[PDB]
């Protein structure tokens, strides 16, 4: 580009994966004393979890660990902004894909399949994809762009549907509110929320989510699949950003003045042999779930779809609390 910003979403879209040209990238899951970058890792500072917030059960039926195993960063000069890296039981990650792919997609909330209104939606998704792999044309579930859950956009009003809220999914509920309490929003509600749905060569430009205080509530962001570049900017759109890497299973909160930053994701990253699932994803969802769990078994013929599909995609959800959003 040529500002600050614009520079670099362009360097990180067209760098070179496994060179250092990510050296400048930060990336949480590694174990360091801050150091090896310059300027970015030096940012890196350990955040506070309250631990007690979220009893073990609680977690364990959210298919987190305990809490208290959980890891939590801030970065200098970036208030309200917390990175929690993959705290997913091993093979939970499955079913939070699942629901992405499969079920909140379904119908009743709004996808980029149409605007708003409803396209004629002849043979079901799923169950498409599901006969896409049996059988040796772009697949209805690889056009996905986007779902909007609970609330939903109008378009022309600019505002949420007026006459079309949907429930918010509980099990996805319950897990954001888990993460949101630990994270000290012990009243956090899940109300709105949004599925993106990246290819390997989809990006998302600079932007903010909302320009206003006063009615902005935390965010939390989800990701699962590849690993993308996350840019974390400022409140004016040339302030040169913080680089770091989303790998599967990350969470990010945005609270307070965080909610306002420009931010980015120039890059979603292959898998370096070109198609295949982080390291992460090697560990299936248990065959058998506790009885009083909040994700339910994943059968065979979805976790096909779904191991499929993620070889060469990033799944992301946001979640909300409402009480609106270019
Ligand atoms: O993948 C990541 O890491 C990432 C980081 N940010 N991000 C992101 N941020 C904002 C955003 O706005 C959605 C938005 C706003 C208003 C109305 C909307 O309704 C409609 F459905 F579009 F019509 C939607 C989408 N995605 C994703
Ligand atoms: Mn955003």
């Amino acid at each position: 580009g040529e500002d600050a910003f614009r520079k670099l979403f362009r360097f990180y879209r067209q760098s070179r994966p496994g060179t250092a040209d990510l050296e400048g990238v930060i990336d949480f899951s590694a174990a360091h004393a801050a150091r090896g970058k310059g300027p970015g890792a030096q940012k890196v500072i350990k955040s506070q979890l309250n631990v007690s917030s979220v009893s073990e059960q609680n977690a364990y039926r959210a298919g987190l660990q305990p809490v208290s195993k959980w890891q939590a960063y801030g970065l200098k000069g970036y208030p309200g902004f917390i990175f929690i890296p993959n705290p997913f039981l091993p093979g939970y990650q499955w079913h939070w894909v699942k629901q992405c792919l499969k079920l909140y997609s379904q119908k009743p909330n709004v996808c980029n399949l149409d605007k708003h209104m409803s396209k004629e939606e002849t043979q079901d998704l799923w169950e498409q994809s599901k006969e896409f792999l049996r059988y040796k044309p772009r697949s209805l579930l690889e056009k996905l762009r986007w779902v909007t859950v609970g609330y939903h956009y109008n378009w022309d009003s600019k505002k949420y549907s007026a006459d079309h809220y949907t429930p918010f999914p509980s099990d996805l509920g319950f897990l954001s509110e888990q993460v949101a309490a630990a994270c000290g929003f012990e009243d956090f509600r899940a109300e709105a929320g949004i599925l993106n749905y990246y290819r390997l060569d989809s990006t998302l430009g600079i932007h903010v989510d909302r320009s206003e205080l006063d009615h902005s509530k935390p965010l939390l962001s989800f990701s699962f699949g590849q690993s993308a570049i996350f840019l974390l900017g400022g409140l004016q759109r040339d302030e040169a950003p913080t680089a770091m890497f989303m790998h599967s299973g990350d969470i990010m909160i945005m609270s307070g003045f965080s909610r306002l930053l420009n931010h980015a994701v120039p890059r979603v990253l292959p898998n370096p042999e070109g198609e295949g699932l982080p390291h992460c994803l090697e560990a299936p969802l248990p065959a058998v779930l506790p009885r009083d769990s909040m994700v339910e078994p994943c059968s065979m013929e979805d976790w096909q779809v779904c191991a499929s599909y993620l070889k060469t995609a990033r799944v992301n959800m946001t979640v909300r609390q409402v009480l609106n959003f270019p």
